[PDB]
């Protein structure tokens, strides 16, 4: 047929018919292919795929300590076969499902901060049932994981996946984010990032404090119910106010961004069994928060303002005042999480990092999946030794797979 | 167990519980959507032995009232619906017989003043109507035809009748025009605050919001029972009326105005056992309506605070009447600028009197009039109008124009 394709900034779309005329096409460019998302279900997964599924890890986690645990192996594996074969599904170990977040990670190619996959957390709530017992787990760990500004990598495992009608969700594209209002005078406010999940809080009869800076609901979903709003607690979300260290009139922007870069609507698999609830988090690279969340045209787009009081020529384009614009803002960023102790890595260190990783990673278990589209810093491309090297981007297992924006697949009362 | 009643200004319910304590002698009088005077939903169609005798009543009515009544047909009439009813189960109204049951109808509408003009009606037959599409345009058929450019004329327009219960056609706005409420992010109400929950409707099915304070609302409509369509009306069809003092040259600066027709929407009409959910019909206004309702309710837009003030009252001493000079002059305000810019109205003195004719005309015929005093008297002047001294029963006939059961409560999502 053709291919779609979608440009983030104009939400243009293009269907591409040439492609067929092809020699005797690498998807690669797209961001949200059905290579890695995860959808719905209505049966639980079958067992002929299941069961090897779940073998493999098994032997993927017995397999990692030294002195092997080769009798607790066989063990397991037949435990888990028959414990499989008879009910269907099959539980975790706590001790498994803390291996296989952190391989998950360690699998995720589009992420900079590998090396931290080790230094994880996890948050076992497969126990939980309700929203409101969701909305705990999850303030439990937005509070573990600020730390007072000295972040902390974790995650929070939901129930996993038993039929398919039974699901636990955040619809949030992650925990903490703002709002994004279409005003009645033609403008935006906030991020117009968040407008349509904006709306739809509003449609659940959240309170719309109509601000630049106002901090999302939490809307979650327990076994199959319909989704709870349920506002977070403001002492929670700790947040940084933008100040530029030699541009004082810079604070007068009134800038500011959340500290904590928690993504909530991602799906754990793992030995065949899905987890559609896991938010987890890291910590900021300057550049997302300075050039994507505050640079977008699509998203916060300030540049044009912050090129205007720095006196540059922001009617020619050649002046490469967008290059200046962005670094000061990106500087800005970086000092404001340095000064109020709240940690924050740059593109620079955390390529060298990355960088670092990789060698670790290919010494050790012979690759690592990696998305040059993705590592390559935002800007300053080239200057980043990570667009200098070459790598291979491929699916493993565990995972963290997209998923089709819940609100679209469900069913209510 | 116990009542319910609801205060409309500042919204608030109550349950009482003290009526059982009551007297081997309860008049429900004072309640504004009673049970008695609504027509909800349906699952099955018109049970035949009800129908039917309701039916034949109704086309006893009918040829019960031309001048030397037509016997051979009226035995024809009702020999060929008997006949229609038990061959396709409802039954299908003469042209001729419509027209007489809206008037009748209307006749029967114990809440209205304006029904001494109850002859001079028309009728506009939308029954062979099948699509919002087409309701819409029946609709602009329908303002356009009233608005007549001010000279307001009375009419109804009459969509498909009930069929089972689950295809019926529904307008769901309370009347054709109707401005906008939208509450703002400064904490604030802009716009008619009663068209609150209404709005956010069609601002959930994708209606642009204005944002303004007098925002004509879109015509929400469904045919069949297919789910409702969302229709802007033409801005050249809503005609207005800007409100200016005839001696307050400042009254204009309030930057108000209101439209000229006043057409309900959302009732039902019965007649003979069947049931039209959707028939909008329009009168013309009676000054008050806007003037001392529509502008100094409360729960609309309220007005009266500045009003005041600007004429320089004591508005913090209730004392001094200040709200009954302020209302007045919000009336001759309202009267003068429909009489200024050509747009038929009446004023509530005038219209008692011709209702008051209306009654004598009425019971001098065929023998009573459906009155609710509690409607028909002013919201002002109450005893200056000869209305409120006189006495009246408040019963439902047949035919009627029942309140029903607001559309998005009781509807199915495809
Ligand atoms: C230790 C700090 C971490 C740093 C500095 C880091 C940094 C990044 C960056 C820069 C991105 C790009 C985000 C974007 O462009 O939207 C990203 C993506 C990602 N990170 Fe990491 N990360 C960290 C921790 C984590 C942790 C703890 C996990 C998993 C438990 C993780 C999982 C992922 C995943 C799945 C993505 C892809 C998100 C998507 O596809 O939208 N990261 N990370
Ligand atoms: C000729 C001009 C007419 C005038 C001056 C007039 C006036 C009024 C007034 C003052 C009210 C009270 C409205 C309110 O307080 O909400 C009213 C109610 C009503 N009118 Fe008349 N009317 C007129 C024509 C009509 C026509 C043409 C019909 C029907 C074909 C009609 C049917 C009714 C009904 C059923 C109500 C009750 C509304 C309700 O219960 O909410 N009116 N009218
Ligand atoms: C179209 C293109 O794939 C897309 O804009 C990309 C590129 N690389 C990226 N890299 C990261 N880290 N984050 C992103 O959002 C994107 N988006
Ligand atoms: C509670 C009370 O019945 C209610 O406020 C009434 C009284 N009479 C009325 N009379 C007219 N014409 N219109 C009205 O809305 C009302 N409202
Ligand atoms: N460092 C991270 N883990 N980031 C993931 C999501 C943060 C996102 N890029 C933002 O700017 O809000
Ligand atoms: N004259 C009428 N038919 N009025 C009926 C509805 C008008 C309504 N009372 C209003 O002020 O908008």
């Amino acid at each position: 047929q053709y291919v779609r394709i979608k440009n983030w900034g104009s939400g243009e779309i293009l269907h591409d018919t040439l492609h067929h005329k092809a020699t005797s096409s690498c998807l690669g460019s797209i961001m949200n292919p059905k290579s890695l998302t995860r959808g719905p279900r209505d049966k639980p997964t079958p067992l002929e795929e299941l069961l090897p599924h779940a073998i493999e890890f098994i032997n993927q986690y017995y397999g990692s300590f030294k002195e092997a645990k080769i009798e607790e192996h066989l063990a397991r594996l037949e435990a888990v076969t028959k414990e499989i074969e008879t009910t269907g599904t099959y539980q975790l170990t706590l001790d498994e499902l803390i291996f296989a977040t952190k391989m998950a990670w360690r699998n995720a190619p589009r992420c900079i901060g590998r090396i931290q996959w080790s230094n994880l957390q996890v948050f076992d709530a497969r126990n939980c049932s309700t929203a409101q017992e969701m909305f705990q787990h999850i303030c439990r760990h937005i509070l573990y994981a600020t730390n007072n500004g000295n972040i902390r990598s974790a995650i929070t495992v939901f129930p996993q996946r038993s039929d398919g009608k039974h699901d636990f969700r955040l619809w949030n594209s992650q925990l903490i984010r703002y709002a994004g209002y279409q005003m009645p005078d033609g403008t935006i406010r906030g991020d117009a990032a968040t407008l349509e999940f904006t709306q739809l809080c509003i449609d659940l009869g959240w309170k719309p404090r109509y601000g630049r800076f106002d901090v999302l609901p939490l809307v979650l979903q327990a076994d199959g119910q319909d989704p709870e709003v349920f506002e977070i607690p403001p002492d929670l979300v700790l947040e940084v106010t933008m100040e530029h260290p030699k541009y004082e009139w810079f604070q007068e922007l009134g800038l500011k961004w959340y500290a904590l870069p928690a993504v909530a609507n991602m799906l754990l698999e793992v030995g065949g069994l899905e987890f559609p609830a896991c938010p987890f988090n890291g910590w900021y690279m300057g550049t997302e928060i300075g050039v994507r969340d505050f640079c977008d045209t699509q998203r916060y787009n300030i540049l044009e303002e912050v090129g205007r009081r720095m006196g540059l020529e922001t009617h020619t384009l050649a002046s490469l005042w967008k290059d200046r614009a962005v670094t000061e803002i990106n500087v800005a960023v970086l000092h404001s999480f340095q000064k109020q102790n709240v940690t924050i890595m740059d593109h620079h260190t955390a390529s060298e990092s990355f960088m670092k990783h990789m060698q670790n990673e290919y010494r050790a278990r012979g690759g690592c999946p990696a998305d040059w589209i993705w590592l390559v810093p935002p800007v300053s491309g080239s200057i980043t030794p990570v667009f200098h090297q070459e790598m291979l981007n491929y699916v493993l297992s565990p995972f963290y797979y997209y998923q089709i924006e819940p609100w679209k697949t469900h069913i209510w009362q």
